[PDB]
């Protein structure tokens, strides 16, 4: 029992971060098989990145692995991530797939400076493509990543913070997540919602570690649930989220319909002061999967 | 910016994690040079750990390192951890140390099934001996530690848990944490307290990142703020602690007792539906170290 914000372990992710350094900036690499992953405003001197990779030699690009000098023998850009060719395969490359996340879902954050891991953490992908990141200066190039069995699928590398203090990357592809670009603007986050689906999950969390006292005889249709869902401002729960959740509605035997019916009110009352799962607010960053993945036994390696 | 609950990468330790089986027990044990650590409750068959320990052969431990079997050559018991001596060391031992932790003290948690990394999680060691883990059954031999540097500090092995869903263990020299023993008895945790100068701590890491709306002009005395830290179930506050704080009241510039006030006005009237730092609560598994070393860059390697 318990219920824990949980990381996956990051052993696997941490043989693969390296250091790269070209001109005055420094910032963190991601080596797997013979190719460095990283930040393409790393690239020297409002920008046209085209412009600015074609006055590069690979000599300008300096990677560190630990101890060990990279030697790198050709550059790419890939949208807005730079690929640094090397002479060297990581021989601590995992099992890997890049893979992109959905708003919603969920993934572990290995915090980087110079190379070097600093802490991990377990983070969700906003509604509006931000994630509630912790980075200081120098985390630009860290990477966010789930595993499944031995497989590590990269979903996150770190770019920016935006002006809220919340933060915005790209895939693995280098495809920025939601409307973000790597330039100087005016840029900020949308205004975000609560992932609706993952505070279900949660509330089914906290009946398995023995917190009931939320549930209620009431029940609700999904249209009536969702009109009430807007009003503060909550995703809306579709038929795949209902199925989704079917496992946990089967082990507990709350059906899902009758947990909406007491988010309903805990939404319109509150929680007089009450806790679950010790926390005052309703929280939304754990996926019906995670859920059943820290109260089932499931493992990777 | 940004502050989440960061936990150290797990990496180091998960090269040390191994399986244990003998007789119909399986749980995870701690490989570190030639020796496996796990908890002697693996002992076959109110116990007599003594009796029944003379009772084995080494050829009754099966230890599994990934694919690899592991013969073992020795046992020993050390209080309520046993020692398994093996023909090989393991090749990727960290720089180690074994220390025990005091209570309001943090630390990472690699949760573990059959010897393979499951996830990891940050936690604080409460005043009253047990930790608010997230365990399964299996996870016993799973262990917390700390990383300074190149060096695991080694802190907590798990062994049980207890009638409320709380968990209870030993450091690494077998002795528990508390009035705890590995044996069924009707034993519970004591009644607990908030780890004040944690809360202090996470105050200062709110106002770090611009969360100021529960500051104050009041100020208060050391022994004033004690007289309603006790009314609410809070540990006292000592001159050391306003010593370990300072750091943090340079950085801001609030001195530590301007903060108690803002404190003492928060117990004393609630939080009127805000939020600290994405909580609802007044969180307390934040040392001052934490605090300072998520909001100033420090890594580990």
């Amino acid at each position: 029992s318990g219920f824990r914000k949980m990381a996956f372990p990051s052993g696997k992710v941490e043989g693969c971060m390296v250091q790269v350094t070209c001109g005055t900036t420094t910032l963190n690499g991601l080596w797997l098989d013979d190719v460095v992953y990283c930040p393409r405003h790393v690239i020297c001197t409002n920008p046209n990145y085209e412009d600015l990779l074609i006055r590069k030699s690979n000599h300008n690009f300096l990677v560190q692995a630990g101890n060990v000098q990279l030697r790198v023998i050709g550059h790419s850009m890939q949208n807005c991530v730079l690929k640094l060719k090397v002479d060297t395969a990581n021989p601590k490359t995992p099992k890997y797939k890049f893979v992109r996340i959905q708003p919603g879902q969920t993934f572990s954050v290995l915090a980087c400076y110079n190379g070097s891991p600093s802490g991990v953490y377990q983070c969700a992908m906003r509604p509006n493509f931000t994630i509630k990141g912790s980075f200081l200066n120098g985390s630009c190039g860290s990477v966010g990543f789930n595993i499944d069995y031995d497989c590590v699928s990269f979903c996150y590398m770190h770019h920016m913070e935006l002006p809220t203090g919340v933060h915005a990357g790209t895939d693995l592809e280098g495809n920025f997540y939601g409307p973000f670009v790597d330039r100087q603007t005016a840029q900020a986050a949308g205004t975000d919602t609560t992932i609706t689906v993952n505070v279900l999950a949660w509330l089914y969390a906290a009946v398995i570690n023995g917190d009931r006292w939320f549930l209620n005889r009431f029940t609700t249709t999904l249209n009536d649930f969702n009109l009430v869902a807007m009003k503060y401002n909550y995703e809306p729960l579709t038929q795949d989220h209902v199925d989704i959740l079917g496992p946990l509605s089967a082990q507990t035997g709350i059906a899902v319909l009758d947990m909406c019916a007491s988010l309903k009110e805990l939404l319109q009352n509150g929680m007089n002061g009450r806790t679950i799962l010790g926390s005052a607010l309703l929280e939304d960053e754990f996926t019906p999967f995670d859920v059943v993945r820290q109260c089932s036994g499931v493992t990777f390696q």
